[PDB]
């Protein structure tokens, strides 16, 4: 093929693979944004079960 | 240098560079899999523990 | 416009995108990074816990 029509080919390649990506990216964004949430719910829980084991502790005096 | 040529090179970095970061996304992807797989095993030990201090809180007695 | 000119457009347009994207990724992998330290962390609290209850277990004599 001549080299434009070579060039033209690669580049419409390149959009298309580009776009594949972009969205790639975006869910994977995504994705991490609802862990994170999920992470920061389980700091809270460890938070409250720390607490509570450490008032059971208090309530039979274990040090 | 000519254009075609300039835009010739300009394709094949651009060519790499796109394999570059898909073979970046694709790890990135992974490495969120087992991530998500750690955070759903959290998820379990942490209401396994929510159980486990409610019923020593009923054995003692504890509101 | 003629082909030529299209394509440098294109491929420019590409190159800037491409940028874009590679930044995202970059950031994308920080931000996994930092989850990962929060869950090996949580991963950590989680045990503690877990040492905490079986102790406690042990002292008020449940099975």
């Amino acid at each position: 093929e001549d080299k434009v029509e070579e060039l033209l080919s690669k580049v419409y390649h390149l959009e298309n693979e580009v776009a594949r990506l972009k969205k790639l990216i975006e869910n994977k964004k995504a994705d991490m944004k609802q862990l994170e949430d999920k992470v920061e719910e389980l700091l809270s829980k460890v938070y409250h079960l720390e607490n509570e084991v450490a008032r059971l502790k208090k309530l039979v005096g274990e040090r």
